């Protein structure tokens, strides 16, 4: 694991200099394509991309798991929805499935801790039948967290071998916005009330209780903010852990990952805390309608491309952003050159 | 023309009610897909769409023309760039071309007033060789404006006959951000300085002069804000006029149009002033990096989906947003249903 972390490659500045120059010569006023240019320069620096902005195959990894905290009444969705939806992920009827297909990406459903029988068709990396209720103790053990990080990481980089060049990350776990909020609060030093949202339509009345849960989780566990794994194991979740795993895996493989929503921002913070080297591989998608979103993105120093007021999860925002990445590539590769048109701009 | 305006159909509320209900039953917490849902409900109400959110063929109309105001030193790009780029539009090497292809849309280059010889391959609807310099008089005559509105309008709805269901609008005209700013200032009642931008990289020193030009244009012409055609003819342009034309055409045809940037917002204001019935057909794309953007969108009451810091024009932002529209459709049509999974949410 430390090995893994050790080997995360830094970006290729040489590739980035060549990209920039090229982009500057395209048929447009310099800098006119704004974020599209920056994006392209960012991809170019990703070692696994071969010195240029490009997109081969695409995949969205969906980490599924249940949470003990569901019993604290923080979620209106019935527990079994995790297991149900997970199965749906197999039939292509879910939102992430629909959007991935539209983007030509492949969805990978991973079971990291669903509280149900195993689902045929689902990748099994099950840690247990739901994680511990963070309200009265840790979600899991440190060893448990590390091992999953390792396993998901590997799975991730291995796909790289089969031609995947772009990952999208997502989750599925009833009541997951709770642990997500606790993480945010902890890494960010933000009070709970400031980052606790409605999740999957929690009624306004029920909020107060959700905030108390978060605070409790924290007081009880005393997670160390300077220790991302510590945080994850204590007030996180199997699914949060898996997401971070993808992030570490793609980074090690030198490839880009598209974040999703608030849950993903949560995992991102943890990943960045664990290995800052991860940062440059990360790519925001949309701006989640979850209350704690601005705080979280600020700490990440990220500005999403899309403003859709989405809050479904599953990696749906991720899938939605993929075309944007392809855009930047197309731009880089297919546009004509100023010089070639005898056009001179000051 | 008044006929045309007369016949713009109102949206279909019955279709919209059925869409909403359907969306509410999909495999997700209600309202979770946010703006994606709203978008879909909006399409459903468009008569030319056949009571459902759908996308057949796609086209981006690019209105090209030169401006007399270029001689006021408001633009660093050489005049001939309009003619050059227009020709490039024919070879598929431009930014809009690259992005449209990525979206599977077809680009239509229309010459409405380029100051050059005719370009083979370019649709000719040339009013003249550049419009009048708004700084010392009107850009054109009212009759000239009306006729073009008519002609572009028709061209537009006619494409509808060949299976086009989604339009994207764009322009090409060196120095066009000037007339665009004047329009904004006029419809919005905003002072010039507040809405005048750097355009295609105008140096910071040169700004002051750009603002004076705008003010002059206004003082001299005295365009009536309550009369969109009046405004267009006076301090607008052939290209601004054409854009508005597309808008009126698609609306009459009962179809959706994706806006582009600041120039497009300009034309939009004019269209809405001319026929409010147009509004509901309009669909924002991105949030232009041009200074006058927020003011303009506020008056339009629109919130772009994309934040890319783009400022190239050509309808590039429009093309970029097309997949989003397809997303909403896919969502509507391909997602599974809650009931079907025996899932009950409060
Ligand atoms: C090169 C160049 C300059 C200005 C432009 N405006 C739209 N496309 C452009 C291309
Ligand atoms: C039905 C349902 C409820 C919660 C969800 N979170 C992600 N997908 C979901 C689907």
């Amino acid at each position: 694991l430390h090995a893994l972390l050790r080997d995360i490659p830094a970006p290729d500045a040489e590739a980035m200099a060549r990209t920039q120059q090229h982009i500057d010569g395209l048929l447009k006023p310099p800098g006119s394509l704004g974020r599209l240019e920056t994006l392209a320069v960012q991809l170019a620096g990703m070692p696994g991309l071969n010195g240029t902005p490009q997109v081969g195959e695409k995949a969205v990894l969906v980490m599924c798991a249940d949470h003990g905290v569901w019993d604290e009444g923080v979620a209106v969705s019935p527990k079994i929805v995790t297991a149900i939806q997970a199965a749906n992920m197999t039939r292509g009827t879910t939102g992430v499935c629909v959007l991935a297909a539209q983007a030509g990406a492949k969805v990978h459903v991973i079971d990291v801790g669903i509280d149900a029988e195993p689902i045929p068709g689902v990748v099994n990396m099950r840690v247990a039948r739901g994680c511990g209720n963070i309200a009265v103790g840790p979600a899991m053990s440190r060893l448990q967290a590390e091992a999953l990080l390792l396993e998901v990481s590997r799975y991730t980089c291995d796909l790289a071998q089969r031609g995947v060049t772009l990952f999208g990350v997502g989750e599925l776990g009833m009541a997951n916005t709770t642990p997500a909020a606790a993480m945010v609060s902890v890494f960010t030093g933000s009070d709970a009330k400031e980052v606790v949202g409605i999740g999957a339509n929690l009624p306004p009345s029920r909020i107060d209780n959700k905030v108390d849960v978060v605070r409790r989780a924290i007081a009880i566990n005393q997670p160390n903010p300077r220790d991302g794994i510590d945080v994850l194991s204590k007030v996180g979740g199997f699914d949060l852990v898996g997401m971070t795993g993808v992030m570490l895996g793609a980074a090690r493989c030198g490839l880009p990952v598209l974040l999703d929503g608030f849950l993903s921002y949560s995992a991102a913070l943890a990943a960045c805390q664990i290995a800052p080297a991860v940062r440059p591989y990360l790519i925001p998608s949309h701006f989640s309608a979850e209350k704690g979103a601005r705080i979280a993105l600020a700490h990440l120093s990220m500005e999403p491309y899309l403003h859709m007021a989405m809050r479904l999860g599953e990696g749906s925002g991720a899938a939605l952003a993929m075309p944007i990445v392809e855009a930047a590539c197309a731009m880089f590769h297919n546009m004509g050159e100023l010089a070639a048109s005898n056009i001179v701009l000051p």
